[PDB]
């Protein structure tokens, strides 16, 4: 029993984190095979960041301008190149701790673990969802750039996120490992803002199933609804539309608990319309939307990663 | 910016997790140097759950009754002894991944990370606090016994918890790494119930200071309180008493934000009286109590 916001074990990623220094800027890099990945804004001074020409700034740098420390061991940079908003530093040594890995781009609503790091040294791990507005509600201080997000599927690490910047509301923006931003953001010091966010409906439903599995049942009722009917309520309360594919994905949890998705949707409609009436669900007074269906199944079934 | 329930990176502990089998029972062990630590109830059979005599059960075992598997490798057990409620298995290989470590017994209100494991392989990492009733609110399935809790301040792993059992309310009980249970619990299946739990007041105050540091002041008020009047109110809401030690411990956060500790207590008193009126604090609609003063300073900026 119990249900906690849970990260993947971070050991496989910890062995890939290095410190990257260019001039006065130190941040984190990801060392995999013989390449170190980090944000291309590592090469900018503060005035550069106002309106950077990245190809032009890069041309002045020699390999020896990139100091890379893995632990207390210097790495030798033998090449450099840019892919979208990430810098790739070719180094003379393959990382002997490189895990089995892939670069994947995730979809809004999907979750991943963040290994927050400073000076190439991991300092904390936590679980994030990619919001519908393509931000993440992370916890990052100065020096965290280049920290990464990831999932583990069997023995393979799927890297999905690299941290680049904080937005004025305190939420965070970054890229996939091929340098493509999540969301309508740019790596430049300019006026940028998170769009209005919404709630991830399929995730809230997953978490209600987690609650039932853990004995929290007071919100269940006799009613059911239709997709069309529910999605009208969803739109009214700033919830993402629920699709038929969402219902299919929740199939397992519906069969395990005996509560059909639209049965549970009727529960959620009543909570949105009437609130929680001073009660809580899995210790929360808010409807939690950063557990996917897969997250709930895996935590309520004990899948392991060694 | 931002504030998250943040665990320590688990890699240093992952490298120590092994599987221990005795008879038909498999659970997790912690392999440090040449010793594997695990819950002594691995030697119980279904016959033994209510009143096991661990000394009598242990004297009947030889080294080779214990199977220890580190990854795909069998370690050879060359000695065994029992210390309180943990079993210590001497093995013929020191763990090459042993970090700098120590064993620490923690006090209620302290937080730590849990590396949930099954069959010697890590499943997930999350953050916990030791409740005032000496339980923890974990996420543990059958087979998770021997999973450990830890902090890593300054590259040394302080092991503070080993998971032993689940109580009927769904909360969890365990030992320090010297095998002494937290609280009054015992490794028997005789009926045991956690005491009434209470909110960790000093942690709530810390988290309110975290909210101010991150730029939120909506819950403050113009009042102050004496420490005794604060306690007289807060215990009516099942809050732990706040001691002068706690007041002293909050000094640094008070200095950073410019809000006196007893002024923050007055803000908490009013929050308990009013609720949040639809608002949130650091993204929560409840007052959060599993962040310590030390956690807040470690996660937050120092600038506010
Ligand atoms: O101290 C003991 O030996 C003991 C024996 C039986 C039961 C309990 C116990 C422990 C915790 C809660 N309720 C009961 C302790
Ligand atoms: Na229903």
């Amino acid at each position: 029993s119990g249900f906690r916001k849970m990260a993947f074990p971070s050991g496989k990623v910890e062995g890939c984190m290095v410190q990257v220094t260019c001039g006065t800027t130190t941040l984190n890099g990801l060392w995999l095979d013989d390449v170190v990945y980090c944000p291309r804004h590592v090469i900018c001074t503060s005035e550069d960041m106002l309106n950077p020409n990245y190809e032009d700034l890069l041309i002045r740098k020699s390999n020896h301008n990139f100091l890379v420390q893995a632990g207390n061991v210097q790495l030798r940079v033998i090449g450099h190149s840019m892919q979208n908003c990430v810098l790739k530093l070719k180094v003379d040594t393959a990382n002997p701790k490189t895990p089995k890995y892939k670069f994947v781009r995730i979809q809004p609503g999907q979750t991943f673990s963040v290994l927050a790091c400073y000076n190439g040294s991991p300092s904390g791990v936590y679980q994030c969802a990619m919001r519908p507005n393509f931000t993440i509600k992370g916890s990052f201080l100065n020096g965290s750039c280049g920290s990464v997000g990831f999932n583990i599927d069997y023995d393979c690490v799927s890297f999905c996120y690299m941290h680049h910047m904080e937005l004025p509301t305190g939420v965070h923006a970054g890229t996939d490992l091929e340098g493509n931003f999540y969301g309508p953001f740019v790596d430049r010091q300019t006026a940028q803002a998170a769009g209005t966010d919404t709630t991830i409906t399929v995730n809230v439903l997953a978490w209600l199933y987690a609650a039932v599995i853990n004995g929290d049942r007071w919100f269940l009722n006799r009613f059911t609804t239709t997709l069309n009917d529910f999605n009208l309520v969803a739109m009214k309360y700033n919830y993402e539309p629920l699709t038929q594919d969402h219902v299919d994905i929740l199939g397992p949890l519906s069969a395990q608990t005996g509560i059909a998705v639209l049965d549970m949707c009727a529960s959620l409609k009543e909570l949105l319309q009437n609130g929680m009436n001073g009660r809580t669900i899995l210790g929360s007074a808010l409807l939690e939307d950063e557990f996917t269906p897969f997250d709930v199944v895996r935590q309520c079934s004990g899948v392991t990663f060694q």
